[PDB]
DNA sequence: AGCCGAGC
DNA sequence: TGCAGCTCGGCT
DNA sequence: AGCCGAGC
DNA sequence: TGCAGCTCGGCT
C-alpha cells in the first residue's frame, strides 16, 4: 500500500511493506519542523522514518460530534497514513499486520504549546485506540540543520517512549481532555498553582502518560491561564501589556504599521510567540466600532473592522497603522512607572507585572478570555460613572451600583438580577406594513442578523414581506416591510422578541489575576472596584513619597549648582587651571553635595560632574536669574506636594482624564 | 455561478445583459471600496470581480498557457464570451452577460499595465467588441462618493483607427522589441530635453503613447542597474536605509523592509522589498561574490538556488563589515540625495571603490531591454583599478565566481564555456565535485541523474547507481557505471554526456550611465573605464571636501583654544555679563562665529555657541591641556591630508578593503 | 520550456 | 496577497 | 452548534 | 503559516 493524495508527507521507503511495524512516522509541529527532520534523517533515514506536519493543535476528538471528526483534514491524513481503522482493537500481534508504521514519533518545540500538541496526539489514540498504547505506539523526540544532522545521529539520546503503566494513565489524560472534567481541572490547578507557591516562600528513557499529564501538560495548562486571564490591576494579559509597555517607551509621534509595531514588541519585551497573534492582539486594541472597547488605548488608523462582520473585516496588518490614544498615558501616568515591578526576561528589562491605571480599566472595556480550568468574562462599563464611582468613594461615600455600558450603543440594558442583563435593540413601528430596526443588541453584528434573522424571515414560513437596508459603518438601520395582518400578530407577540432583538448577558464566571498574581473569583463589580480602589489609593500615597523624595533630591542639586554659579561670578571661588583632584577636594572642603538626585536614586568618590558639566553660558546673567528661579520653582514644587494628600492627586489625575475624554469624544463624534 | 470572488450583478444574463457593466479590479480589497461604494441600487447594474495582479498577456502564449489560465477563464465565463466569436452585428451581442467591462485600478503605473493587458486581452480575441465601445475605466466611505459622482470619474475607450492596432500591438507583441526600444528611446530623449527647458473619451493609441509608456520607462528605471553602485532603486534604498541606522545587532528581514519603506519613501508592496533584501544576503556558490548584507539564518542554499529561503519574518540581517569599506562614509558627503514629497531619501546612486555593477553580477528585466552581468573578481578588479591608477591598461577579465570550482573558458566575445567537474574514479565510477554555475544541486539530481538512471520514455538508462555526499555549500555525486557505458561516455565527453558544460552569453550589458541615460555596454572593460573616470574624479571631491571640513574644525578647535587660554588668564570674563554684552565682546576681540557652521552653510548673526556651550570642566588644567592637544592634532591632521593625492586616499581605501575582504572570507571558510 | 527578479 | 483548521470555558 | 481571543 | 498566478528580454 501506498499514500497517493497527501502532497506533505515523506513516507518512510518501507512503510506499508514487509518492515512496516519497524517503520516509525514522525508527526512534527509545522511544516518548518518537517524540513528540520527530514534534513536531519539524511538519504539513510528516509527507508524507515516518515514525516509529516501538524498544522498546530490537533482536534480533541474526545466527546467532539461525528461530523466534526469525519471531517477533520488533519486526523483523516493520519489515519490514512498510518492505516488505521476506528472500532478497530490492535490487541493481537497479527492485528498489528494492518498497519503501514509501527509506532508514531511526536516532534514539537519544547515548550508548553508543544506539550498540548503531544497530549492531544496521545489524547486521539488513548481515546480511539487505547489497545495501541499497551504495545508502546507513541514516542517523541526531544530537542534543546547541522543542529539537525545532529540530533538524528544521537537520535536515542533525544529519543523517550511513553510507557502506559495502569488505570491512572486513563485517569490522567481523562483529567486533561475530557469535558466533563473541568471541575477536576480546577481542583488539579488549585493545587499545581498553592503547591508552587510555598516552594517559592523557600527554594529515564519512558515516561508515563501519568507523569506527562501532571508533570509537563500542567505547565501548558497553568501558562494557557497566565497568558488568557486578565489582570485584575490594569485589566491587561501578558501580551496586551507589552505592546503597551513598548508603545510607551517608543512614543510615537506618528503612526506606525500594525505589523512594524508586532516586530518591534517582540524585541522590546521579550514575547516569545509568533507575531501574527501579537498582530491580532494589537487590532483588538484598536478597535472602537460599537461593542468592542469604550477606550480604546491605541488608535485604528485604516480599516480595523466594523460592526458589519465584529471585526472580522479588518484589513492586514501589513496596510493598516496605529499609536496610542491620548487618553493612554492620562490613564497610566509616566510618573506612575517609576513604582512598578519590571520583569526580566534573560538579564533584558521588560514589562512590569502590571500597570495601575487611575481607574479599573478591567471594567471599561470588557475583560475576557478563555484558559484551562477558567475563562473569564466581564462586560464594558461607563468611564464616566466609573470615575463618579471612585470620587465617592475618595469622599467616603458609598459607591453607586453600576449598570453595564457600550460606548454608542443605542440600545437598552436591563439588571434581571445580580450578573444578569437583559440586552435589547430598538425597532418601532411606522405605519401598518412597516416597522424600522435602529439598533441590533450589543454584539449582534449587522451581516450576521440579516443573514440569520431577516432572511429567513423573508424566505424559509415567511413572515415579512421584504426589508431594505439603510446602515452607516457605524449605524444600524433595516427597514421592514409585512402584511397588517401580520405585523399585528408580530407586534401582539412581543416585536423585540419576533425580530430577535433582545439577548441575555450573564457574568457568573469573573474570574481574574488579583495584585499578588493569585487568581481569584469574583462575585460582583462592586468587588473588584473595592479591591482596585484599595490599592491605587495604597500607589498614590507611594507616589507621593517618591515625588517627595525626587523633587526634594532635585531641590538639593540646584540649590548646590545655584550657589556654585553665584560663588563664581562674585569672585568667591575660581577653578580656572586648577587640577580635578583639587578642585574636587575643594568642592567637597566648602560642603558641595556629591550629585543630590543620583544618591538618592541609589539609596533607592563625590560627584560634582551635574555642576561641572554646566555650560559656560551659565555664568551669564540670563542665565543666572533663570536658575535662581527654577531653583525656587523646584522648591515651591516640593512644598506643595507635601501639602497635598494622595486623595488630592489622584482626584487631579480623574479632573485631566475626564477633560481630554470630553475632547476626544466629541472629536469622534463630529468625525 | 459557481466563482467564489464574483459579485454578479443582479441583471446579469437577462433582457438588461448589454446594460449592466463587469467592474474588474486591482486585487481583493479594491473589490470592497468598490462594493461598499455601489451601495444597495448599484448591485442591480453592476457587477465587480478582482483581478490578481498582472493578467496573462495572451497575444502570443501557447494554447496550454491560455487554456489553463484561471483568471482568464473566470472573465470569460462572467461577461459570457466566447473564442473565435465575431460580435459585429446586434444578434451577436446577446450572448453576453454584461455589456462593458470596467476597468478600476491604482491610479500608479502598475495600475496602467493591468489596464493594458486587459485591453490587450479583449483587442487579440474580440477586436469587434472594442469598435462598439466595450471597456472603460473608472480613475480614482470615501468609495460611495466617488460612485456617486460617477460621471466625472469614468473615461471610454474609443476604438478610433488602424493607428489604434499599431500602439497596442507595439506594446505586447513579442515580435515588436525592437519597435518598443525606438518607442522608449525617443520617449527618453523628448523627456531629457524638457528637463533642460520646462514641463471623456480616451483611444487606445494616446492610452498607450500616452499613460502605458510611463509603467514601460518606470519598468526600465527600477529594473535596470545603474553602472555607478550596481544598484537598481529598490535595493539602493535598502542599503541606505541600512547605513542610517547602523544596526549592531541583527534586525527582522519583515522589519528592515518596513523600516525601509518609511526612512526612504519606497512606494511598493513590502513583499517585494523583503524578497531584494533575501537577495542582497545571499552567498551561496553562484550568487553574490560579496554580500552587503548578511544572511542570519535560512537565507537559501545553492542545492534549491535559494528557492529554500525561510519567511522573511523569521530571518535576520545587518550590515557585512565589507559594506561601509566599499561605501564610505565620507563619500555621503558628495552624493546627491534625492526627496519624495519634501522627505530627503536615497541618493541618485552611491560611488563605492570598485565597480559593484560587476562583482555581483547585475542583473534585470524592463520593457525593451533587459540587463545581464556575470560576477566577477574582486581582488582582480582591486589589482586593475591600481593599474589604472598607474596610467596602465587594465588586463582583461573572464567571469569569475566565488567558491566555484569549475572552469570559465571565453568562447568569443561576450560568450563562454562554464564547466563543473567530473572525473572517473575506477572503469564502473565517477565522481562528480561541481555542478557549473547556477545549476541547482536538487535539480541537476532530479532533471539529469534520475532520468539517467531510470531511462525515460524516450531516452534510455545510462547509470546503474548513484550516491550523494553534499554539505550545504558543496557538491559530491558517486555514479555507477558499466564499464562498456563508461567507454560510451567518455568517447562522446564525459562533460557533455552528464550536463555539466552550460554557455554563458553577455550581449546585453544594459545600465543607466552617471547621467541616467541608459546606455549598452559592449565589453567589461568599458564599464569598467567609465567607472574608473568617475571614481577618480570622486576621489577629487572628496579631498576638496575634507580640505574644507577639516580647515574648518582647525579654526573652530583655534577659537575654543584662544577663549579658554584668555578666560584663565583674566584676560576675559563672562561672570554675569548679559548675552549682547557678551556677545559684542567676542565680536570686538576677533573670535569667528561658528566655522564648522559657517562652512556648511557655504556648501549650499554671530553663532559663538560653540564656545559658550562648553562645559566648565573646560576651565580646568586636565581639560586645558587635552583642549590644546587636539587643538594641535587637528591642524597636523590638515596637513596630513593635503599631502595626500586623490590617488593616495583611493588605494588606503582600496588597501583597507583588501585586508577586512581577506579577513572576512577566511572566517568563512573556517565556519 | 523555463530561469532570472522587481513588481502586481 | 488572501485564505483556512484547531484549543480552552461559559453561555446560548 | 458557535462566539469570544491568545495561542499553535 | 505556507501556498500559488502573472510581466518583461535574452538566452538555455
Ligand atoms: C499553513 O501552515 C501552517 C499553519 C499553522 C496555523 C494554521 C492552520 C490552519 C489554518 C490557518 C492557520 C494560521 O492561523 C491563522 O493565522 C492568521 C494570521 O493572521 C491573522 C490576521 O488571522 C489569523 C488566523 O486567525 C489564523 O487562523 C497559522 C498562523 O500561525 C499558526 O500557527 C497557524 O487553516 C487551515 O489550518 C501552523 C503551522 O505550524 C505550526 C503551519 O506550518
Ligand atoms: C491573493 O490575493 C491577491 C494576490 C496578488 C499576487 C499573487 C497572485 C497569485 C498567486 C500569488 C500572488 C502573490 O505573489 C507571491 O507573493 C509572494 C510573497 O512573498 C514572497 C516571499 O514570495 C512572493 C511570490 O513570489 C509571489 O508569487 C501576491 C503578493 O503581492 C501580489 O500582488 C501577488 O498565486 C495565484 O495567483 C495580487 C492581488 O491584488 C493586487 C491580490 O488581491
Ligand atoms: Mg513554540
Ligand atoms: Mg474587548
Ligand atoms: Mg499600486
Ligand atoms: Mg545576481
Ligand atoms: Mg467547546
Ligand atoms: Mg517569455
Amino acid at each position: 500500500s501506498k499514500i497517493k493524495g497527501i502532497p506533505k508527507l515523506d513516507d518512510a521507503n518501507d512503510a506499508g511493506g514487509k518492515h512496516s511495524l519497524e517503520c516509525t512516522l514522525i508527526l512534527t509541529e509545522g511544516d518548518s519542523a518537517k524540513s528540520l527532520a527530514v534534513s536531519g534523517l539524511g538519504v539513510i533515514g528516509r527507508d524507515r522514518y516518515g514525516v509529516f506536519p501538524l498544522r498546530g493543535k490537533i482536534l480533541n476528538v474526545r466527546e467532539a460530534s461525528h461530523k466534526q471528526i469525519m471531517e477533520n483534514a488533519e486526523i483523516n491524513n493520519i489515519i490514512k497514513i498510518v492505516g488505521l481503522q476506528y472500532k478497530k482493537s490492535y490487541d493481537d500481534a497479527e492485528s498489528l499486520k494492518t498497519l503501514r508504521y509501527g509506532k508514531i514519533m511526536i516532534m514539537t518545540d519544547q515548550d508548553q504549546d508543544g506539550s498540548h500538541i503531544k497530549g492531544l496526539l496521545i489524547n486521539f489514540i488513548h481515546h480511539n485506540w487505547p489497545s495501541l498504547l499497551k504495545h508502546g505506539f507513541l514516542e517523541e523526540f526531544i530537542t534543546p540543520a547541522k543542529e539537525a544532522k545532529e540530533y538524528f545521529a544521537d537520535m536515542e539520546r533525544h529519543r523517550i517512549l511513553f510507557r502506559y503503566a495502569g488505570p491512572e494513565d486513563d485517569a490522567a489524560i481523562t483529567l486533561a481532555f475530557s469535558k466533563k472534567k473541568i471541575d477536576d481541572r480546577k481542583e488539579w490547578l488549585t493545587n499545581f498553582m498553592e503547591d508552587r507557591r510555598q516552594r517559592r516562600l523557600h527554594g529515564t528513557k519512558h515516561l508515563t502518560y501519568n507523569d506527562f499529564i501532571n508533570k509537563e501538560l500542567i505547565l501548558f495548562s497553568n501558562s494557557d491561564n497566565e497568558r488568557s486571564i486578565p489582570s485584575l490591576v490594569d485589566g491587561f494579559k501578558p501580551g496586551q501589556r507589552k505592546v503597551l509597555f513598548t508603545c510607551f517607551k517608543r512614543n510615537d509621534k506618528r503612526e506606525v504599521k500594525v505589523a512594524q509595531l508586532a516586530g518591534s514588541v517582540a524585541e522590546m519585551s521579550a514575547y516569545h510567540h509568533g507575531e501574527q497573534a501579537l498582530m491580532m492582539t494589537i487590532v483588538n486594541l484598536a478597535q472602537n466600532f460599537v461593542g468592542s472597547n469604550n477606550i480604546n488605548l491605541l488608535q485604528p488608523i485604516g480599516q480595523f473592522g466594523t460592526r458589519l462582520h465584529g471585526g472580522k473585516d479588518a484589513a492586514s496588518p501589513r496596510y493598516i497603522f496605529t499609536m496610542l490614544s491620548t487618553l493612554a498615558r492620562l490613564l497610566f501616568p509616566a510618573v506612575d512607572d517609576n513604582l512598578l515591578k519590571f520583569l526580566y526576561d534573560d538579564n533584558q528589562r521588560v514589562e512590569p507585572e502590571w500597570y495601575i491605571p487611575i481607574i479599573p480599566m478591567v471594567l471599561i472595556n470588557g475583560a475576557e478570555g478563555i484558559g484551562t480550568g477558567w475563562a473569564c468574562k466581564l462586560p464594558n462599563y461607563d468611564a464616566r460613572e466609573i470615575v463618579n464611582n471612585v470620587r465617592r468613594m475618595l469622599d467616603g461615600l458609598d459607591p453607586h451600583p453600576m449598570l453595564p455600558n457600550y460606548k454608542n450603543f443605542k440600545g437598552t440594558i436591563q439588571e434581571l438580577g445580580q450578573n444578569q442583563y437583559a440586552v435589547s435593540g430598538e425597532i418601532f413601528v411606522v405605519d401598518r406594513n412597516t416597522v424600522e430596526i435602529t439598533e441590533l443588541p450589543v454584539r449582534t453584528w449587522t451581516q450576521v442578523y440579516k443573514e440569520q434573522v431577516l432572511e429567513p424571515m423573508l424566505n424559509g414560513p415567511a413572515l415579512i414581506s421584504d426589508y431594505k437596508e439603510y446602515h452607516t459603518d457605524t449605524t444600524v438601520k433595516f427597514v421592514v416591510k409585512m402584511t397588517e395582518e401580520k405585523l399585528a400578530q408580530a407586534e401582539a407577540a412581543g416585536l423585540h422578541k419576533v425580530f430577535k432583538l433582545q439577548t441575555t448577558l450573564t457574568c457568573n464566571s469573573m474570574v481574574l489575576f488579583d495584585h499578588m498574581g493569585c487568581l481569584k473569583k469574583y462575585e460582583t463589580v462592586q468587588d473588584i472596584l473595592k479591591e482596585f480602589f484599595d490599592l491605587r489609593l495604597s500607589y498614590y500615597g507611594l507616589r507621593k513619597e517618591w515625588l517627595v523624595g525626587m523633587l526634594g533630591a532635585e531641590s538639593t542639586k540646584l540649590n548646590n549648582q545655584a550657589r556654585f554659579i553665584l560663588e563664581k561670578i562674585q569672585g568667591k571661588i575660581t577653578i580656572e587651571n586648577r587640577s580635578k583632584k583639587d578642585l574636587i577636594q575643594m568642592l567637597v572642603q566648602r560642603g558641595y553635595e556629591s550629585d543630590p538626585v543620583k544618591a538618592w536614586k541609589e539609596a533607592q568618590g563625590p560627584d560634582f560632574n551635574y555642576i561641572l558639566n554646566m555650560s559656560l553660558w551659565s555664568l551669564t546673567k540670563e542665565k543666572v536669574e533663570e536658575l535662581i528661579k527654577q531653583r525656587d520653582a523646584k522648591g515651591r514644587e516640593v512644598n506643595d506636594l507635601k501639602r497635598k494628600s494622595p486623595s488630592d492627586l489622584w482626584k487631579e489625575d480623574l479632573a485631566a482624564f475626564v477633560e481630554e475624554l470630553d475632547k476626544v469624544e466629541s472629536q469622534e463624534r463630529e468625525d
